[PDB]
């Protein structure tokens, strides 16, 4: 039985000022490097413990001992994502009900049905880059966010955000980004009741109203038309939970749609941005991935079966998730009193934070070369120990979108590598912006077309 280290304190504010930064996850990673596999973090009226080792995280991932906790970040996102799957407690009736209804819609089998809509948006990205002039560059996270938002809009509810037709986002996206900004900024406030934050609170309420108005209108418009599409909204209007026998109500459907739009906008775009970053920084890997794309993607329109053949492209994506898991943390609470790792006694209700980027840097699992980008680490999936690699979270509360995200990212990265050579023309220095998620900021490249027709 051991005492936990704790980072530097600020009198009454305890550790809270350590999060007063635009890069709090990166700050916590530096604290984990200093203090090790576990540290205590205190704020006024709150304590959590940050876990960084596979040894402790494998126990945290025991669903008999720990369940998903809503972090303060998730509690603030709940103000607009409600009791959708991502911001509901496991014990809320709408969690298991929506999980049972939506699981089949997110299965590997279901991806065959979404493939044609993913190809539609992927072809728009390829055509955009084909149409750049010689002197021009690509804004990578910007274009990946246009793609992933558009894909989830079309597959989610047959709505075209038409992000490749715009400089300035769709108004829904303005409100959603500003709501996510307010949710994440609110975490840091030592003094959240200050009238200085009054304008923030007024804007947040207007942004929630905007998101609810468009999505409630989409649902009402679909129920009125009676149209049956191959989208998640059709599945949610028609679907019945086998357990309760009930369908989702229109309010919960709206929360699920908001939740899916947050995920598509924030997570898959980060993965694709980091993958391209690592490829241009590691030309041997880029060539190996480009050979696979050229050999496999023999038709102008990729098929579902061809995307499944892109093994090395999948390894590239997994190695990007290893180093920069774009959803960088998840939270757990102890279901009962328990002892973590034979050393750290916890009481029922005690909270843990899993620091996924630090888990993915555990040298006892990955070896001394943990900072190196080597997709070959993933050539044999069975060689990865259980709970060593958790970019999609854990257990029944793991990412429902995992198959969707990886199908989209594999298709898109495959097509990018088939159609273009890439140049890191600025020798870009990685700068990671933190929103809900991690993304390269300012990452630019030049494409050179291989002049392969669509
Ligand atoms: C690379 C892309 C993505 C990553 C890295 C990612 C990561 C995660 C992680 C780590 C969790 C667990 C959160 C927690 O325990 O608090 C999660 C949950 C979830 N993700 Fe994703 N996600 C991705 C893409 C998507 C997409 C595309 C969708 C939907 C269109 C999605 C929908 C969800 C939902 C609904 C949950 C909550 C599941 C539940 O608890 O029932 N994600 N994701
Ligand atoms: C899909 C990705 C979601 C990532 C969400 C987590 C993202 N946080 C954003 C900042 C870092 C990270 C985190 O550790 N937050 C804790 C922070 C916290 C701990 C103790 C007291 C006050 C606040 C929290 O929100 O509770």
């Amino acid at each position: 039985i051991k005492e936990m280290p704790q980072p530097k304190t600020f009198g009454e504010l305890k550790n809270l000022p350590l999060l007063n930064t635009d890069k709090p996850v990166q700050a916590l990673m530096k604290i984990a490097d200093e203090l090790g596999e576990i540290f205590k973090f205190e704020a006024p009226g709150r304590v959590t413990r940050y876990l960084s080792s596979q040894r402790l995280i494998k126990e945290a991932c025991d669903e008999s001992r720990f369940d998903k906790n809503l972090s303060q970040a998730l509690k603030f996102v709940r103000d607009f994502a409600g009791d959708g799957l991502f911001t509901s407690w496991t014990h809320e009736k709408n969690w298991k009900k929506a999980h049972n209804i939506l699981l089949p819609s997110f299965s590997q089998q279901a991806m065959k049905g979404y493939h044609a809509m993913m190809v539609d948006i992927a072809v728009q990205l390829v055509q955009k880059w084909e149409r750049l002039n010689a002197d021009e560059h690509i804004e990578v996270p910007e274009d990946m966010t246009r793609l992933t938002l558009d894909t989830i809009g079309l597959c989610g509810f047959n709505y075209r955000f038409n992000s490749f037709y715009r400089d300035q986002p769709h108004p829904f996206i303005t409100s959603m980004v500003r709501a996510l900004d307010e949710a994440m900024n609110k975490l840091q406030r030592a003094n959240p009741d200050d009238p200085a934050y009054d304008e923030n609170k007024r804007q947040f309420q207007e942004d929630i109203k905007v998101m609810n108005d468009l999505v409630d209108k989409i649902i009402a418009d679909r129920k009125a038309s009676g149209e049956q599409s191959d989208d998640l909204l059709t599945h949610m209007l028609n679907g019945k939970d086998p357990e309760t026998g009930e369908p989702l109500d229109d309010e919960n459907i709206r929360y699920q749609i908001i939740t899916f739009l947050i995920a598509g906008h924030e997570t898959t775009s980060g993965l694709l941005s980091f993958a391209l970053y690592f490829l241009v920084k590691n030309p041997h890997v880029l060539q190996k991935a480009a050979e696979e794309a050229a050999r496999v993607l023999v038709d102008p329109v990729p098929s579902y079966k061809q995307v499944k053949q892109l093994k090395y492209v999948g390894m590239v994506l997994n190695e990007a998730l290893r180093l920069w898991p774009t959803a960088p943390a998840f939270s757990l609470y102890a279901k009962e009193d328990t002892v973590l790792g034979g050393e750290y006694p916890l009481e029922k209700g005690d909270e843990l934070m899993v620091l996924i980027p630090q888990l993915h840097r555990d040298k006892t699992i990955w070896g001394d070369d943990v900072e190196e980008f080597r997709p070959e680490r993933f050539e044999n999936p069975s060689a990865i120990p259980q709970h060593a690699f958790k970019p999609f979270g854990n257990g029944q509360r793991a990412c429902i979108g995992q198959q969707f995200a990886l199908h989209e990212a594999t298709l898109v990265l495959g097509m990018m590598l088939k159609h273009f050579d890439f140049e890191d023309h600025t020798n870009y220095e990685l700068d990671i912006k933190e929103t809900l998620t991690l993304k390269p900021e300012g990452f630019v490249v030049k494409a050179k077309s291989k002049k392969i027709p669509l």
